[PDB]
């Protein structure tokens, strides 16, 4: 996309086909995985709403669900319209048309225009905002894929603390409320959801006990394998 050259002049450039295929590729195996969210952003570095839109557009398969995201984007754009394009709606002539919500999606902007409002006048990160919307949509997506609820998380005596923790964290990643809530719930559930046999050892850990200490001790008792069994 637009990148500052040695001279520093930003020049539009086509996305690396390799990257393109890779984006779809990571999705191929981990289409709904949460780790994708950061990844998309990473792949979205320096992305332009147009080419960027293309990246999502290029994606297929489960994308039917993504269509929902398309709507989500539309929704963010809708609110956005009220938030910024509506800041003035009609504006005085002689200046680049402020990015309207439609323009943000790039549905109503020329590549040159996108580049123009983006770097000509004070830096306009249509991509960041648009992407910001996307990440939220993705936030909803991982939730869509969410197979279980934190409450549904429970370790069996035959089950490993590793899977419990892993899945717990796995769900935790998809968990809504921040550590403010998450930590509180996590602290209680770490012990409560845990299986009885390991729970004995976890109980032994008692209050405090960092997850590390817990993992270390659990490891000592073979808790991440099945339960308090040495291994």
């Amino acid at each position: 996309p637009i990148v500052q050259n040695l001279q520093g002049q930003m020049v539009h450039q086509a996305i690396s086909p390799r990257t393109l295929n890779a984006w779809v590729k990571v999705v191929e195996e981990k289409a709904f995985s949460p780790e994708v969210i950061p990844m998309f952003s990473a792949l979205s570095e320096g992305a332009t709403p147009q080419d960027l839109n293309t990246m999502l557009n290029t994606v297929g398969g489960h994308q039917a669900a993504m269509q929902m995201l398309k709507e989500t984007i539309n929704e963010e754009a809708a609110e956005w319209d009220r938030l910024h394009p509506v800041h003035a709606g009609p504006i005085a002539p002689g200046q680049m048309r402020e990015p309207r919500g439609s323009d943000i999606a790039g549905t109503t902007s020329t590549l040159q225009e996108q580049i123009g409002w983006m770097t000509h006048n004070p830096p306009i990160p249509v991509g960041e905002i648009y992407k910001r919307w996307i990440i939220l949509g993705l936030n909803k997506i991982v939730r869509m894929y969410s197979p279980t609820s934190i409450l549904d998380i429970r370790q069996g005596p035959k089950e490993p603390f590793r899977d419990y923790v892993d899945r717990f964290y796995k769900t935790l990643r998809a968990e809504q409320a921040s550590q403010e809530v998450k930590n509180w719930m996590t602290e209680t559930l770490l012990v409560q959801n845990a299986n009885p046999d390991c729970k004995t050892i976890l109980k032994a850990l008692g209050p405090g006990a960092t997850l590390e200490e817990m993992m270390t001790a659990c490891q000592g008792v073979g808790g991440p394998g099945h339960k308090a069994r040495v291994l």
